[PDB]
């Protein structure tokens, strides 16, 4: 049902402030909230990032998996996806500058979300 | 039994006040107290709001269902309805201007409340 | 047992007291404290009361059933009977002008006690 | 200055309730609360009450003088006139029943309030 | 200076919300935010009211003066003028239906603000 | 000694972060740290900013003065210049786009900061 | 075994102490602390009062039963008996003038104890 | 102005409970309550007692002063005379049998109060 | 194995001091600290005490059992005997200036401490 | 005035417990309670000691002066003397098994007081 | 396996900062960071150290084995391998001048990291 | 396998110092730290000390067992013998001044250390 | 006085510890404690370092002058010099690798302290 | 006065003990208790010590001075002397071997203790 799981351009990103520098990380991604028609959260799986990291920035950082909480940090709010960024073969921080985002289904690799 | 089902015209919305602005918001109604004649909240299920959000405002959110708590969140009182504003499709909060209530028993798809 | 049954003229109501008012309201009443010879309020069950609310005062409220508690809040006393007046189909305060009290067995009618 | 001296007849009395009793005492009157045209609180001097007790109600308690404080307890008042239910020749408490008030000026002595 | 006198339309007001109703009262008018050509404000002296309280809503509720405190609550900010919708001559609270102010300079009556 | 007092371009801006937004806000300039040769700050001494705010962004602010406090917040530090973007004819907030900074001493107008 | 039954004379009263009075008033009896030789209160099983309240002092309160808890409130003593003075047909309080204290086995009324 | 100094009869004593014991003992002495016409305790200055203590009961304990607080410890009352019953050559306490009262002015001995 | 039996010379009593008197009270022994060769201590069950109370002193106090608790408070101990001296049929306290010990085996009355 | 500046026989010293100890230290005299005929207690000055310490007891401590605080640390009592035991030449703590008490006015030496 | 059981040479020492020195002690090593493709930690047991400690440095210490607990003490980050530098055969603490590394599987010591 | 264990020699011992005196006292033997090749620790059982106390010093205490808890009250450290100076038959306190210990297996009696 | 002023080589650096780091960094030194003798520290009174920065490490920071706390930050010890490495014109850290000393008395530049 | 300026033998030095060590260090000797006759302690000025450090133990350490504040910390005593062992020219710590300590009135330099 591929086009309309590539049809859920609305997202947010969630973020950190660090005191004593001028810019702000991102450590999780609360992905697709739940709209009238999107059940197509389903049959996609797993998750893959290409970030900018503060050190040797694009690099492929591996698959991972949703977990879906909620949304906005909100209890009574719908289950939405949410891609962790801390679970993921990294050691330093993520910056707001550029960022690649490739998905895995069962065999597609589409790119879903580009900054 | 329609009729009746459509009389119980009395009602109460609960608030939310946000300081540094000058208004109040909605985020629940305690709907249908208690009266002496008034046993047919049993057939009706399910609720729909078409309401104004803070941004782009009159739309449908969709479609949920009662959650019988209390009423005025007083302990010693009977079980009435309660028309949850937030466990709905949106991002935004919800004022007080204009508000259109359409209610789903099993085939029918009565306006029982307008402000 | 119907004359005895009558005869349990002594009573106490409860009271809550609001500053910013000059005035006392009634949310209670520790209904017939255990004299020596009274084991009649075994045959009595429910209650019925039309009082003066703030708001259109006399009216019919309902039917309820009693709440063997205690007497005067003290835990060393025998369980009396106790009319809740918050379980009642209402929204606002009673005062203390005047009241009826309608009580039911099982075909009676008797008014108890009157202010 | 004399008929407007009578005419401030807009008053009211501070409470204290008693628990594990029914009943309701006075401590203090907030006297004359200032309208738009009344500046004859400066006139008047000493007050004295014939009220009644718990015990051997009617008889004369004395003569004391205004104390000056705030109008309902709050800061940002004017100051109007305060009858002190206290400073008063007296042992026992003081009930809501019946109450005489008489004030004096320089040579009247003027039934000011009756309830 | 008159008619710059009369241009200060930007103004907002004090709030206070109570809860167990749904309404929100007036408790003061943090008035004429201080905008770049504005000294207008220290010949205008003296204020005056004729609001909707909640009994006996239109009526002349007398003439103050002006505190020049602050704006918004901020401590970083011109002194701003305020009237105080407290220290005049009523017993009740203010609501926000409709209201008038007539302001007193020298000898003007200059209507400054309608709702 | 113009050229000098244009050469200060090293500069560091005060941050405010709000969560359930996205974004951060501008709330000070910790303005031109101590080198070892700088001692033009003495002769500048009036500052005036075209922000962009929430509402109606490029506006003429208005013209203020310095505030030598420290410089990031340390309390070992030289005293160096801060730009206060509280004390300035605003209602809203200013974000991160797009800012404009005239300057005034005696008669110049010299532009000293873009971002 | 009727004798050594009515032989132990030996009692304690247990008080309550009211400021802003100056009485003391009953509020138990820690009765019959245990000797070397008695084991009669056994046999022994309800207990009746005539005291004299603070209102219609002398009156028939009723038959109750012993509460066997320590002796002086003091957990390492054997188990005494306790006459409760509060699970009795009271509303009013206890005062320490004059007693009677009727005392029921199978089938007699002993008088045991006068003040 | 010998027989009003004689007729003063009202006074009050200031108590003191024992726990673990059955007994109240007395501390002070709150006397002569300030009625309509007594201003005849300015003349009078000394106290002497001659009390019953706990060991070696009748004895004369010595001559002291007066020292006017108040009246059963209210702020809001007039300064009535006090007898303090420790400031006094003992090393026990007091107990509330019997007692003497023997008062001293200039020349006389009047036995004031006896219990 | 009656002469080992009494060969336990060393002991320690357990005291409790009371200030504003001069005194120490007994509230308890601990008996026989375990040295290397004796355990006889179990053969022995029951003892009996004969003190010097505060009020009428030699009298029987009755017999009771032993409590093993530790020596001297602390946990790392072996378990020693105690004589507890407040479960015994008294009222007062006890003091140190004599007392007798009588000891209850099978069918022997050893006396077998002397103060 | 020598023979009644011998007769003040009445005293009482200060005590101090020690736990996992079985004994009481002397800490200091509370020295002559005032009685009714008593004013000796100003031509005596100084005091000296003759005790029993842990090590060493017999010895001459010193000579030092008296300290006139209170009475049983009582804040309403006269001012009494008070010989301080530890302003004195010692190291260790003081017993009571037996000590000697040598008193010196201007010349004399009187042993006041012998336990 | 052996060349990639090699190639891991990305590490980190957890440290220990002692006050009143100047120097920073070893207490662990989180040991092998999970890289994209590296899961040979699986095959390797047993480790073994020979240190420098602050006596008698350069010796064998022994024998032990992994826990794998987390990397960089984060809780959402995969389990890495951990070397306890505390349950070792040693009394003092070590330091970070010079250490050697032997790493034992089933039968090869391969040094694997040196400093 | 007795030479080995007698190979031991490295131990600590536990204080426990007391202020207002100038000395440590032991109360505790962390016995025989783990080398990389000693466990012999298994086949020995039972210790025996021969002191010196506070009050007759050198004398026989008795035989008791080890308690394995671990090593300078580390968790995380392997499990040690442990002489506990506590569970012996004393009552005073132990010093550091000479020492026996004398040690059981089955049937050996050697002594292991010596102060 | 040359030579001395230069014969003062021991010396301390005041560290500061980062967690999830692996380094520490320098932010003072208690320079010159006090000897026996040494009392040059009066003649010299500025300092300058050449030190190496988190960010573009060798560069002069600037002459200041010397701040004489303590030493080891203990109280009951002499005043010593102490050269403050935050008052400099920097931004970031320093670090432990290479430094370089100027010092500063009035025409020499003596290297005093070189790691 | 040489020779009872040699004769004043009692002494005391204060102590200070560090767990995870075995051993106790001097911080200071509470020199020459008060004894009766003992009044040279006022010519005697200044003191010197050539103490064992915890690193090149045997060195002169320097001269200083004496603190009278008390006797073994306790406010009720004389101010005796009191060597401070902080105020000297060290950076280590010192043990309880051996010590000497040399002593400097006008001209003499008589060492007056000896470890």
């Amino acid at each position: 049902d591929q086009e309309i799981m590539d049809a859920h351009k609305i997202y947010f990103a969630d973020l950190n402030f660090n005191p004593s520098t001028g810019n702000t990380y991102i450590n999780g991604m609360y992905f697709a909230p739940t709209q009238t028609n999107k059940e197509a959260l389903d049959y996609i799986q797993k998750y893959r990032v290409e970030a900018t990291l503060q050190y040797s920035g694009f690099k492929d950082i591996g698959t991972k998996d949703k977990e879906m909480r909620n949304y906005l940090g909100d209890p009574n709010q719908p289950k939405t996806n949410y891609v962790n960024l801390r679970s993921y073969f990294t050691g330093g921080e993520n910056i707001m500058t550029y960022k690649k985002l490739r998905i895995y289904a069962i065999t597609p690799d589409d790119r879903e979300l580009l900054v």
